[PDB]
């Protein structure tokens, strides 16, 4: 298990090939756009060594201590342990960090446990898992093709190599060219280029991993959403801005030992479901969204009490709505673990029904949770003087005009600055788009659910009920 | 455990004091408006003796066999057993029967287990429970005051005795006068007049039970929603029309042994929560709504496949939405049982958090589930020829024009007649209003949730997070 | 202009070929399922002769008096006149009659004014218009193909003649075979079989009209939704149940003079838009929905005041929501008339933009308006004793328990019976499905709007705004 | 009529008493946070002198040229003229500038036309109007009390002078102390402290205006939302960030000639409605939101076409939804002008029904319009490289990977940067909160609509319809 210092030293020594506004980022640990999130990830690693949480965040195995997200669960109790670690890490950042490495460790863990799925590349997968686990490395991933012409398949874009495709194969490995649309949290040691491809997309049907410093690999950052470094003025964006980037592959060499899937469309399409990676990554997600909803509930309640709006029925109802959604997520989480069963490879996986429910329902609930905070806070959400204003000549006036019902002005503004950062700052607004799409496009996710769900039991019950209807003709 | 024949004989012998369109109902077992639901309840009782379900629906105790809904659960396994019985009974009627007696048996069971709550009336409660259990009687209940002037409390209506109040107390019991707004499924042996009263409502703070044939007690039926007796034309209304009625008390004598609460506002207000009746009745409800949602999923899928509409993405998405809601209810159900703990009286009760989530979320989901069926079926939902049309001269034409994609015309119309009866018939539409309000007014239910929920843990996490914000002033 | 007596005599003399539950309807003017709506239509005709409304409902032309819906408007004032007639007729039935003949007269009027559109059949159209106008006949229409396999086109169904198609052409006319899915209000003298067909549907690309008594023509009625004849118990279903039916064509001969379009797919697809029939029929619709919304507003307000629920903020807000929707419809109506312009044939047509807005927005608003009534009335909506109960032994008790805040019990129940009939009776629920689909499937209506709307002006404004963005590279 | 140069010189000479992060803003015309919006307002003034728009934006009167927003309309044509000016100004900034001065000029114009309303202060109002008109000054306003304890009235806050109240009256005027919660666009010459106060709020029942440089008057700015100065990277926030601020009154002297209402609660509460200011300001708003919706439609269409997503039905439907909302706003606008009538003071005012519909409906529509853009753009909305990236080493790669369907990469990113700035940047997200609340709290706005609307006509129609119901008892 890594310490924060080791993570920081690793990024400083071998920084990811990041670019910000036309320039290479030489040291993300000190760069104003990335130092906040780097310190945040470092704090997550350090927590693994805190005596209070060591037993929750790590496990011992033959003299070594590994991060809990690498644990191959054998019992439901083990699943619960993984869940508690997901939750503890999530709570540290109020569920605002959506791509902490444990999400992808869940994927790689499942891939390894179900390694036989990958055929000749099975050993590569098992070895990669051990590598990530032993070194406790941080990962980032990019799974979607460039948004160019969505009316055409990957092979029908303006150029054959817009999506990442194999240029050629050599004795050393494969050379790839193209790009992946989005990679969140590129402050990692490794990048996973993992897998719905249509038939005839063989050259794009790939799955591999690479060090983020690999020659020819570039991460182009979008506009930064860090509001500043003041924790008062920017409570969340100053520390949890994970960054999103376009990933470019300029004839990058992928060593054979890093290849997990090559030229197999079906193998790519069913990788997450067959291995159980889908189940485990969604397990981290349900714990994460439960933590996120808890944070929103806390802020909504404090805001309402803070300005005396809690006496109004509709405000109480809005907060109760968040409570209902919180309980729904807790329920999915519980059922996912309690109904867990082993898959074809013997890997215990949390229930897909419950997790499909959670990941397809939360994208609908989050925009409403965000709306509720807006409706409760109203103008208080944009009446945001800075800590500098409180420290300035008008400070005394602000302490009078911005106090709340039994709440001091500085505390009140600190709270609304947080509520604003969770909803209306560039950082906060991005979180909304993130919740709507991180797991996929709802339109296709729902179509996928329809097709995979076993609807026969219900159709049969109705056919049986209709027997009496048709008997009138006998 | 009662058989259907015993239930039918009991209603025939001592019929409830029902009135329909100005006339007394002498025999509900043969009356056209009530015979269907009577046969349906009778079938539920008969199922208790079916070898296939006897172990699910009943339990043995010292030579006797009792209905599972009377079982005082001591373990989570016992809770699961109660849940399986709720579900099996619910499935028989596609979750359309909302007031089957097991809902109220759950209430009385909890009242009895937590009998100490009732003080001097504790023995009356325990004895009443044993009575209902041993005789396996059917119950109905009425808990709301007449909807007259909602701007005023029970004591501020046009007359002091519009709500049910105590006129006087005698050596035999109490004399009550007034009315209860609604009692669903009055085809029962007993009626429960159970309990938010404001201070000063002592004369209305009552809780008692009476035989439905008690002199002075009247049940005034609303417009009947039985479409007819043909199972083809009216698959649900011909058998599951439970009926709703206004309950009148014309100076009715309630024997002291039937009094459970007398003149105690606080005791009335906290009765369901303190005894655990709330938890157990909501447990029956979550199982019931899971069954109901399963029925809607089955019909939606069959309709879409039936007319070839399943090939359209948005139709698949609508069905997937029902699947998401189904999984949400299953999740609440699972967590309610898995997180069960004993209350102050030592009674194991399913988790209130999960159940409050389920009963406050389903009223929002049901209208949408109903809407989805409407959007999928479109004009097919009102193109409803009768079985008589298929049996008539134009039958051959109908078999051609109303066939579906690989579905025979009679089967197609049988299906759409069912979908219509579940949504658009008077019977179906009532179900919507029922789901919106049976457990209470959402406005007040949400206000109640806000006030009872422990929000402190979340507020504290935020206050802790804000410590760094306020430190900038140090 | 016809009188009600003339309409009744016409239906009695030459009744439409209606079938109800396997039997031919010999006299719809006296049949229990149809006599109510027949009397209602008769009353609409009689209103044309009422001195108070004669100038609003009819116009004089060379010694004759014609119904206003036949007026070919030459000025915006004429459009306003047509609108006032639509509204006056609509108000008579609280906007619950959705297929009164003036809707189709608007279509035929436009077809006639734009007769050149039909080529060689132009004279047939002009003559048919004059026929309907002079005789002031009632019409019904059926435009959709049987809902059998929606995954395939009209030519890909289980049989080539499921949809209405031409079997052969003779010296007398064309012989057609097939069926139309739905025809509402078949208590008419004439049926219009008017027109999105895909290429290759020539044999189905038809447009013609026939007397409803034509040999081989059959109207198969769906389950009746008439609750009874009591105006107290069934205020709307006893008089406004228009009925829906499947229309069968058993090798029906259509005389050449009744053919308007034959074997021309494009001509069929653009018929409503090119002639202006779309604009005028939608004009009747916006006036109709304005009347309907006014009725819902009135009932919602009376219900709230009636039970003292009007003192609650959220109830006031719900009623205000209906007011907002009412104003939106009034606005569309006003703009449709004020922005009217002549089409290619010189026919003044109300603005399509405003009408497309109204007909695509109301299907979304109506379900909410209906929901609002449910949320306001709650249990009062199913506490529906009959007039027979008030006339019976328990009458005195009901007058006490069902009175409202300053409202007598009989008046209160009369009101809630109406609210129930507008929302929850089989009649009321059907109205919801009707609003969702009568003008077409929202999915395709929205796709149609997207494709026909001129989006260029807005795209150009954005491109212009972006000029400054691209200049940074100069 | 002012030129942009005159406006800039005025702010430079007598800058508003603005504060940003604890420091006084000496010159907002050059300050990085304010120079953009100052240039934007200056451009609006300059447009008044453009030969192409002079006749639309100004009117001639006795040798002088005044801004159209000052025109006291005498005919509907004059109303149309005011509307066209509102629209032309709005289009310049895609409807993103919500507090351009013409909104408040509409208020002052109405106040002046209805000056008699103000009694002894009538002349002050007329003179103030002439002052603003002749000098063509820019105004800002603040109408709400500090959000401290919303459970209590203005007189029940922690201090009597949290809200703005009169400390004392002198021969020169009144001395006021307190604060107003929000003032948008403080880059103005004048601030309007205009008016629902409860009885007993006399000391707070004020209405006056002051130069923004008045001693003791302070504007405390919230966190700035200017993303930068690049029009490519920040197309809107670089120029339309109006800024919001808390307004402090430190014993400010208000000259008697600037007092419009003093110590009169009722006069304050009915000021906007009685004078017609409500009608005219809402008229500017409906034109503004029509312009805003047009911009969103243009961007949505370009985005969909740009990435080839326009071929998908649901995307077309989402764009059509925006079209429906656009037409709804156009309709309200048209009806507001066409149904205009004179008020009690003889001032022609646009219809309140239509405007109440527009201002109470748009706050519900905007969040959905914003959501639609998010659903269409998906990950493209956060894949935002900078113009600096295109100008850097990876430029060639970006031109390949971020091109669209028949759209160059730079154009594509320019477009998505705009879409992002309209929805997800701090600037864009604020616009959402702004639309939800700028005209007031929806909860209270709806309650206000319920209370002021004449519901009698609809209630009467229902009572009349129910006559037949009650006749069954005769
Ligand atoms: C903040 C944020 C963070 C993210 N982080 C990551 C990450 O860390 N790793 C990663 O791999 N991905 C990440 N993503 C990407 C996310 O997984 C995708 O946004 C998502 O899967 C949907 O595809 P898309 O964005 O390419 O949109 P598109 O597919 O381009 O769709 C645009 C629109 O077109 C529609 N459309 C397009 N194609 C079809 C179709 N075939 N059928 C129906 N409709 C169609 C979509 O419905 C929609 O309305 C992130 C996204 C966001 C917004
Ligand atoms: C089909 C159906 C079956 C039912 N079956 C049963 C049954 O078997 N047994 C039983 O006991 N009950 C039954 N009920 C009753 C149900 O429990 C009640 O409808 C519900 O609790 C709400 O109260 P109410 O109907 O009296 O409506 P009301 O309280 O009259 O409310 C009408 C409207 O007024 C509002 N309003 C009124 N008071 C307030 C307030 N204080 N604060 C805020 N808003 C207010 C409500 O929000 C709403 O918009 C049934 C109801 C239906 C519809």
């Amino acid at each position: 298990a890594r310490t924060g210092a080791e993570y920081i030293e690793a990024l400083k020594t071998r920084p990811p090939n990041l670019w910000y506004k036309g320039e290479k980022v030489e040291d993300p640990t000190t760069h104003p756009v990335f130092r906040g999130i780097v310190r945040t990830m470092a704090a997550l690693y350090d927590l693994q060594h805190d005596p209070r949480y060591r037993e929750v965040l790590t496990y011992e195995e033959e003299g070594k201590r590994h991060g809990m997200s690498f644990l191959i669960p054998k019992t439901k109790e083990d699943l619960k342990r993984r869940g508690q670690a997901y939750k503890l890490w999530a709570d540290q950042n109020l569920g605002m960090m959506g791509r902490s490495p444990d999400y992808l460790n869940a994927v790689v863990m499942a891939y390894a446990a179900s390694a036989d799925y990958f055929g000749e590349f099975a050993e590569n997968v098992r070895n990669y898992y051990r590598y990530l686990r032993d070194q406790d490395l941080a990962t980032t991933h990019a799974l979607t093709n460039p948004q160019v012409n969505r009316a055409r398949p990957p092979s029908g874009q303006p150029d054959p190599y817009i999506p990442v495709g194999v240029v050629k194969q050599t004795e050393k490995g494969i050379v790839v060219r193209g790009a992946r649309m989005t990679a969140t949290f590129p402050l990692a040691d490794e990048v996973l280029i993992f897998p719905l491809l249509q038939a005839g997309s063989e050259k794009y049907a790939l799955a591999f991993a690479l060090p983020t410093s690999t020659p020819g690999l570039h991460f182009v950052c979008r506009e930064a959403l860090v509001g500043g470094d003041s924790p008062f003025d920017h409570p969340l964006s100053s520390r949890v801005e994970e960054m999103d980037c376009l990933v470019i592959f300029d004839d990058v060499l992928v060593p054979w030992e890093r290849v997990f899937i090559l030229g197999n469309v079906e193998l790519c399409n069913n990788a997450y479901a067959a291995t159980g990676a889908l189940n485990h990554m969604a397990h981290q997600v349900v714990a994460l969204k439960t933590a996120k909803t808890e944070a929103f509930l806390g802020v909504a309640a404090l805001m309402a009490e803070g300005i005396g709006a809690d006496v109004y029925g509709h405000v109480q109802e809005k907060i109760a709505e968040i409570i209902v959604y919180l309980e729904a997520m807790r329920a999915f989480w519980t059922r996912a673990e309690e109904e867990a069963k082993e898959n074809a490879y013997g890997l215990l996986v949390p229930d897909r029904g419950a997790l499909d429910g959670a990941r397809n329902l939360y994208p609908r609930l989050y925009p409403r949770i965000r709306e509720i905070l807006e409706q409760i806070g109203a103008s208080g959400l944009i009446t945001l003087p800075s800590e500098k204003d409180f420290k300035g000549p008008l400070g005394p006036f602000l302490e009078k005009f911005l106090q709340g019902a039994a709440l001091e002005a500085k505390e009140r503004v600190a709270l609304f600055r947080l509520a604003w950062d969770m909803t209306l700052s560039g950082f906060g607004a991005r979180q909304e788009l993130y919740e709507r799409f991180f797991f996929g496009d709802p339109v296709r996710m729902y179509q996928t659910l329809y097709n995979v769900y076993n609807k026969e039991p219900y159709k049969e019950r109705i056919r049986a009920f209709l027997k009496e209807s048709l008997k009138v003709f006998e």
